[PDB]
């Protein structure tokens, strides 16, 4: 199983980008996926999980009220909706999945997730001029 992010790049400050990142290989079923972020020089962090139903979703703090999670399952892959951004979210955006995980939505644990992706790097420019 195989994973891989679409949809970063540069955006303006308060703009809005969807990543997505579908998965690849022999697959089982679908299971639990997640997002995660860092920039340079910082710990790898938790952006957002969802359950291997689609029915349960998790967000960090930076999240809430601004990202949403989906996934379809057809498809087996996984999607953040960011609305409004700002510089402070700029980073490289990382999604993972958890193949063990038969209940509930992702730990925002990096060391629970087996399989990751490359990255997809978001960079938000300030409004000035």
């Amino acid at each position: 199983v195989q994973l891989q992010e679409s949809g970063g790049g540069l955006v303006q400050a308060g703009g809005s980008l969807r990543l997505s990142c579908a998965a690849s290989g022999r697959t089982f079923s679908s299971f639990v996926m997640g997002w995660f972020r860092q920039a340079p020089g910082k710990e790898r962090e938790f952006v957002a999980s969802i359950s291997r139903s689609g029915s349960v979703t998790r967000y960090a703090d930076s999240a809430k009220g601004r990202f949403t999670i989906s996934k379809d399952n057809a498809k087996n892959t996984v999607s953040l909706q960011m609305d409004n951004l700002n510089p402070d979210d700029t980073a490289v955006y990382y999604c993972a999945a958890d193949l063990h995980r038969p209940y509930g939505p992702g730990s925002q644990r990096t060391d629970d997730y087996d399989t990751w992706g490359q990255g997809t790097q978001v960079t938000v420019s300030s409004h000035h001029h």
